């Protein structure tokens, strides 16, 4: 793929991960707040470097409020430090159309809209994600989608509508516009195009994309005017719009308020029917 604070003692740890990687893992559990106790996703670190990753990410959480958005409960220091979020039951997405095949059509429509408009809150946010996937979407329910995963993300400047990385760190390179590649700039709109990948690998009920070829590969067929073809059972105003989110000039790109309207009206002329 890639090429505040709390008692915890209010908190309890299952031998059940939700993922994990480089940094550490990710356990579930839950947290006794005001009241009742909240099931939660937790992700502890392995133990310098990573503290300020979690503390920079736990800080953009900390700022977002979207229902589209997975929310920050706060963090923990103890044997290991920990990030403490809302649990989305049903998980990533790619791994849920994995595993039920039969999803309709119509509640693939409804999840990606879903996703825009979290993104369209992102956008007039103005932060980046940069790490817009289908394995970084969250299923509370078949049908409530949330996004996931801000490690990589970053608040913009307020005189720049981009970020600047400076040094590649692992990057999920197959997601990533050719702005990001050749100029290494990120902006709301980089994050259309991960959106587009997002959406091809939606309809193709979560295989992965650019299957059998490397970031290299990729980068040579995208320069080539080349782009993923429809998945089966996609419509195709839908494959229009996927192939929107990847036009090559970032300046002619659609933004996240035209996205979201886009799907906004299709769900409605396919609910309505
Ligand atoms: C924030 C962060 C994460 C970790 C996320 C952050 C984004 O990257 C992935 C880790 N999660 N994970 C959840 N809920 C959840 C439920 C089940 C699974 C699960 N169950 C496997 C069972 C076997 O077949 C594959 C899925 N895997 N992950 C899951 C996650 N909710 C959240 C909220």
């Amino acid at each position: 793929v890639y090429e505040v604070y709390l008692d915890r003692k209010l908190l309890t740890l299952e031998d059940k991960e939700l993922g994990s990687g480089n940094f550490g893992t990710v356990k579930k559990g839950y947290y006794q707040m005001k009241k009742v106790v909240k099931t939660v996703a937790v992700k502890i670190l392995k133990n310098p470097a990573l503290k300020d990753e979690l503390l920079a990410e736990a800080n953009v959480m900390q700022q977002l409020d979207n229902p589209y958005i997975v929310r920050m409960i706060g963090i923990c220091e103890a044997e290991s430090w920990m990030l403490v979020m809302e649990m989305a039951e049903l998980g990533p997405l790619n791994k849920y159309l994995q595993q039920n095949r039969h999803v309709k059509d119509k509640n693939i429509i409804e999840l990606v809209h879903q996703v825009s408009m979290g993104m369209k809150y992102l956008e007039e946010s103005n932060f980046v994600h940069r790490d817009l996937a289908a394995r970084n979407v969250l299923l509370v329910t078949q049908h409530y989608a949330k996004i996931s995963d801000f490690g990589l993300s970053k608040a913009l400047r307020a005189d720049e509508n981009y970020y600047k990385a400076q040094t590649h760190g692992k990057w999920p390179v197959k997601w990533y516009a050719p702005e990001c590649i050749n100029y290494y700039k990120f902006s709301s709109k980089s994050d259309v195009w991960s959106f587009g990948v997002l959406m091809w690998e939606a309809f193709s009920y979560g295989q992965k994309p650019y299957r059998g070829m490397k970031g290299s590969e990729v980068t040579a067929m995208l320069e080539k005017g080349e782009r993923m073809g429809c998945p089966a059972g996609c419509p195709r105003e839908m494959y229009d719009l996927m192939n929107l989110c990847w036009t090559y000039d970032v300046e002619n790109r659609p933004g996240f308020a035209a996205v979201e309207l886009r799907l906004r009206n299709y769900y409605y002329d396919v609910v309505n029917h």
